[PDB]
């Protein structure tokens, strides 16, 4: 990888093919810009292009092929960010992925406070569809938030850094979507995702709003420990809120599963 | 030490001490002729200093200059002859509104709409009275609610002596929560305590009660209440809650004293929000 990647020909765009355009956000060392794909015949596809930043080391290049392999094995669903193609050869790596133009879901639904019930019921069902696909391809999230669902110009929603490869870092705290057997027990399953889309549904609810407001790690810590789990937000239903609080079961395989949730979530989006 | 008053005197062999409530006894007063009233009454402790005297006296004395009304905790007399100091005052059966509307919870018997709006208005009322008689609480919460047995909000600790500048605000009540998370801005940061900081006090307590006894903040310690008042951030609607009501503690929780609404609005916007409540 230091002089050469392998290539794929399933999957490489030629470079002159791909106009780079203006940045879309960055990160620790990888970066996203918006970009111009001809031919993914002639009809030019706005994408999404994510690479290393100048300051990468070779440790965050194997980061980003694995991310990029992941999404290969992984497949196409619409209700995930899909992998479109990619230049890796003579010159940086370039992982070209769908755009969704209105951003992460957090804003999104914070310049909205304009949904109906159904619509965000609706946007819980396409995020729990997105997930049911990612978890039947060993697919395990670990940050599933609102911060990681994006947004496209049609409203469909796509879940986002699903092939990645510090509990106070932080303006909000991660460790506040955690299940506590991620958190305290290091174990990650697909049922530790299935407590976070409870909090995500919170999100939903409150439309945008910030779980557990002013509590820092060791007090939230205490307020799991405590078995607590926030308020039903106003403007939510009882089903919704025992949905959320279902999620929120204390033992894992008592949560219900996202082939469940789909379910009922089409059931709810049909009687909203 | 004490000075007698015969407007308030009992004889001690009229009253007949019974348990411990949490300091505060249940107790019987014969007469206060031949007819027994449960009564509560406070009285020191063992390792009690003359500075705990004083205090006690002081808010025996404010109760007599105070009055009475339906949602207080009334003063009904004093043992101060002859023995330890009883002040003698309203027995409250059904306990602090925290937890009779926690007990209430769905899973006793559940609060309708208009009985929670209804605990609202008799607290709402006996702070209009105290405000009415220029007394300003500095602790209002439902912890010094107390309810009665036919389920009669009453007001308590309104008398108190404090002093303002020797308080913990890392203290935490026998409950686990922590008083500044009732306290106005100005009188957190400032020391300034009004009809108006007692106003923001009831918003927070108007939360409580929709909240069926919630905890406000929680898991949120000192630093950080601070920094959320700063920021001027609010407390989300608790979900079954009028928008209307929501207004209202919003309304409280004005961050401009001067734009808060008075008891006497307060006590007129809930009788009217009362009378249409299902
Ligand atoms: C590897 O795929 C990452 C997501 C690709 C993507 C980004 C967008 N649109 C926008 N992206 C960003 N920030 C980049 C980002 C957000 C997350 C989560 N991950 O990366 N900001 C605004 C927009 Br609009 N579409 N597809
Ligand atoms: C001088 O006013 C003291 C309150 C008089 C009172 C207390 C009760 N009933 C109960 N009291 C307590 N704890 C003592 C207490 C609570 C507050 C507030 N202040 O003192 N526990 C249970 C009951 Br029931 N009635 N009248």
């Amino acid at each position: 990888s230091e002089y050469e990647l392998p290539e794929d020909p399933r999957w490489e765009l030629p470079r002159d093919r791909l106009v780079l355009g203006k940045p879309l956000g960055e990160g620790a060392f990888g970066q996203v810009v918006l970009a111009e794909a001809i031919g993914l015949p002639n009809r030019v596809t706005k994408v999404a292009v994510k690479m290393l930043k100048s300051d990468a080391t070779e440790k965050d290049l194997s980061d980003l092929i694995s991310e990029m392999e992941m999404m290969k094995m992984i497949g196409k669903h619409k209700n995930i960010i899909n992998l479109l193609g990619a230049c890796t050869q003579d010159g940086p790596l370039y992982v070209i992925v769908e755009y969704a133009s209105k951003g992460n879901l957090r804003e999104y639904l914070q310049a909205r406070r304009q949904l109906s019930s159904k619509d965000l019921v609706s946007c819980a069902y396409q995020v729990a569809r997105g997930m049911e696909y990612l978890a039947s391809k060993k697919c395990i999230h670990r940050d599933l938030a609102a911060r990681n669902v994006l947004v496209t110009e049609d409203n469909v929603m796509k879940i986002a850094d699903f092939g990645l490869a510090d509990y106070y870092k932080k303006g909000r705290l991660p460790v506040k979507w955690m299940a506590p057997e991620a958190l305290f027990d290091r174990i990650y399953t697909h049922q530790s995702d299935v407590w976070s889309f409870g909090v995500l549904l919170w999100e939903i609810f409150t439309l945008g709003g910030s779980p557990y407001p002013g509590v820092p790690v060791e007090e939230l810590f205490k307020l799991l420990k405590e078995g607590h789990r926030m308020d039903k937000p106003s403007n939510c239903t009882n089903e919704l809120y025992m949905m959320m609080r279902d999620c929120w079961h204390a033992v894992p395989s008592q949560r219900p599963t996202f082939k469940q949730l789909v379910e009922d979530l089409d059931r709810i989006v049909a009687l909203t």
